[PDB]
């Protein structure tokens, strides 16, 4: 039905939490898992994290003690969502926002913030906790040297594992109906699964709680998992550091899994080709724990893994597939790129102009003749498409069937220039070019022309259609 | 309570829909309107836009019918979300995914969709719907030249208006407790805006209906609001469109707004700054729309207005500020590249150095000793290592808490330790954009490589403290 939602919601804040749980059956039928893999889609909330929820919370505490009052500045060190969170209730509730956050983290976070009316400062990527210039010692200095500022201190603040102990798990109870064996959770800040776990553990006691930290941080137990790149950085965003959190109770987990940040983003790309969750990379390495912690476990039994924040934070970072390959990492078993690779092999365009046959050269059109000349030109030459040239680059490509549509639509007047009604949109090729990449090339333009400026002697224009046909030759 | 999401859910369709309605009372302030401005975030969905509910809809009208079967391919022109919404239908129920979108549309849509496994085609921008080059021209001919090919043409298929109609409208019923006065969608299929208002118009008749179209579009009745820019191409994507879409019934809506692309991006920063929900651009569009028509209603009457996508589309289209200013959109009323400019004027890092009074180098490969030797000896803190064919700063906290960290031996080389994150900058650059470099940049060097100082955020704080 329709019971948290069914009426109206004063503010943004009201929107966060309150996210449903996914089965990932294909997933698991793509990796061989046997158990139901359950996935608490806490990416879908208002900011689009988890964080979300202990920013509302840190804040609903500090005004429920009478320790905030309007127009007060707000700073909290944050890996980018905690930063979001208390960013939206500060934009509602009337607070200023000063974040400081490593330049580790992807630009999309930053913006966002400053689209929220928050202040960031930035930190070295490589500096220590104990460090001055850290994200956290920074924000202690702006606390000290700011008036009516406060630090709400995820790392410490009791709201961070309180909340996620008393709705968030009580979410993932009422959802599983309390059958629970498996819990996977992010070791970040350490609150998320603390609270989770504890809640978990105590309203349901056999089940394992498995924490994930990425291959450079120290909060795994024992040190010998630490020991794979000690203290190295690493490129996924919101889990790990360097020191114990103190809201992190690291008793209260049973297993530790070290997962790298090649299967982290691999595992987000598959989750989002497979089960259709715009998710992020943290995301991607909790499933990939998860899939090898939950291994031994049967079917019938429910192992469930949080999904901290979405696709939206890392749009530029790791679902363009050009910086996945820039670090070296396999996209994906089932992917675009490797199923090109595996359709046109080492085919070049060459191969497709010479098993077409071309043997022409298209028509040329100085960009500035008249639709008369070009119209009685087309007619004459019989040929359909032309391209029109440059003065100093390309303009583009125009067909009679545009030429006749805007002619009559009111929008080409018959004495107007041709370059009014040519296509800006065009792609620059060469022979030498594979077809890999001219298919990359077509996902952004929609026509693209060969050996553009010897001598500026094109060859023909090439769309997808082509390479279709060009599939179709083969078997 | 908890009753839509309290089970389990079998897959990523059924989180479609059951997006919250919020009170803009913010933005209201903001602008000054009395009603009570209602937002449905359609953008939480599950694939963040309406159009999801509508791909989800075809495709079990395609089942419920049996006209389409495991393996087939599924075709559509879209503007972007409801290829989205198609794109995750298949990835769940094993279909394959051909796409057609202009190139107008953002690379966000494009590679979202590619992350799902469909095919992308793009189509010239300024093509006519007429032309084959067009998106729904070259979806039929894709259909004619592929086998098991399917396109559900949400421009024709009843679902699209049906779904808006059934379940959409009925949330928004339920949760405004049907008194609901106006009620402002944007216009680009059109089947969102026909089915909602049909269905509140049936349950409440006294609702009045507005349209949005962007100025450029023929979609406005009559042609007296179309006639700004006749059929020029606009930078709002999602709304809008050269001719009349076989779902969109222009009969049951009263009212018709026209906005531009720059009202339409400085709304949606509005929205995004004061309401806190990340959102498009035609959202934007709507919200301007929205305010221009419902400015003479009163207190207690409630105006609801679509927000049809998130803003993950546009990340690097308008949420950067560097697209919005080579487009020359006004930012905001309120946001940090004017407040910058306010607090900052024309100041330019000479006056700061000059006020604060800094008069004032490694090769990058010295050994840890021999720096810590010239740190203690030099009574100076940080230091910045030179290139060889720039490598970073480093300072004397980050040295010794790296030397009891177990991560640099007094043998290694000072560019293991040294920061390699750096923004370079000249003394002739404003403050504005110093700050702006200081957003993803922890530090900015100066400027033959006779630099004087390094300079943060701090520093420009004390220079703020100095003024006024
Ligand atoms: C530490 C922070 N991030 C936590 C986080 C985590 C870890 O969640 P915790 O609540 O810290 O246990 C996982 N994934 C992402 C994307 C995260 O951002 C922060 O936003 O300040
Ligand atoms: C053409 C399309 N426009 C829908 C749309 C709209 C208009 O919603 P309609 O359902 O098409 O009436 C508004 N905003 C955005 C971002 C949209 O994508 C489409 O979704 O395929």
């Amino acid at each position: 039905a329709d019971g948290p939602y069914s009426g109206i919601l004063d503010s943004v804040l009201d929107a966060i939490g309150n996210t449903p749980m996914v089965r990932m059956k294909r997933l698991a039928k793509v990796y061989g898992l046997e158990c139901d893999l359950l996935a608490k889609c806490e990416f879908m909330s208002a900011g689009g994290s988890v964080k979300d929820r202990i920013g509302k919370a840190m804040v609903e505490k500090a005004e429920r003690e009478g320790r905030l009052k309007a127009g007060d500045t707000l700073i909290e060190p944050t890996s980018g969502n905690t930063g979001i969170g208390l960013a939206l209730a500060a934009a509602v509730r009337g607070y200023r926002m000063i974040v400081t956050m490593p330049a580790k983290m992807s630009a999309e976070k930053s913006n966002i913030m400053k689209c929220l009316g928050a202040e960031i400062v930035r930190t070295p990527t490589e500096a220590a906790w104990n460090d001055e210039n850290s994200h956290m010692g920074v924000a202690a200095k702006l606390q000290r040297e700011l008036e009516n500022a406060h630090i709400l201190d995820q790392y410490n603040n009791t709201a961070n594992p309180m909340v996620h102990y008393d709705v968030t798990a009580e979410e993932i109870i009422t959802q599983c109906d309390g059958d629970i064996d498996m819990v996977v959770i992010g070791a970040g800040t350490g609150g998320t699964i603390t609270g989770i776990g504890r809640k978990i553990k105590e309203r349901c006691p056999k089940c394992k709680v498995v924490g994930v930290d990425p291959k450079g941080s120290i909060l795994a137990v024992p040190d010998s998992l630490n020991d794979e790149k000690r203290l190295q950085s690493y490129e996924v965003e919101g889990i790990g550091y360097d020191f114990v959190p103190g809201v992190l109770d690291r008793k209260v987990v049973d297993e530790w899994v070290k997962v790298g940040d090649a299967e982290s983003f691999t595992t987000a790309r598959a989750i989002i080709r497979n089960e259709g969750l715009f998710v992020g990379g943290s995301s991607g390495a909790n499933v990939w724990g998860a899939l090898q912690a939950a291994r031994q476990l049967k079917k019938g039994q429910k192992c469930v893994v949080l999904l901290p924040d979405s696709s939206r934070n890392y749009m530029s970072k790791f679902i363009s597939d050009e910086w996945m390959a820039e670090h070296g990492f396999a996209p994906e078993d089932g992917a675009k790129v490797k199923e090109r690779e595996k359709q046109f092999g080492g085919a070049r365009i060459r191969d497709l102009l010479s098993e077409t046959g071309a043997t022409s050269d298209v028509p040329f059109v100085t960009a500035r003749l008249s639709v008369e000349d070009v119209i009685k030109m087309m007619h004459e030459t019989k040929v359909k498409e032309v391209i029109v040239t440059e003065d100093s680059k390309l303009v583009g490509v125009l067909s009679e069937d545009h030429i006749a549509h805007s002619l009559q639509s009111g929008r080409c007047a018959m004495q107007s220039p041709v370059k009014d009604i040519a296509f800006k949109k065009l792609a620059k090729a060469l022979p030498s070019a594979y077809l890999r990449d001219v298919a990359k090339a077509l996902d952004f333009s929609p026509y693209v022309c060969v050996m553009d400026e010897e001598c500026p002697h094109f060859l023909g224009v090439i769309t997808r259609i082509d390479l279709l046909h060009w599939l179709a030759t083969k078997q």
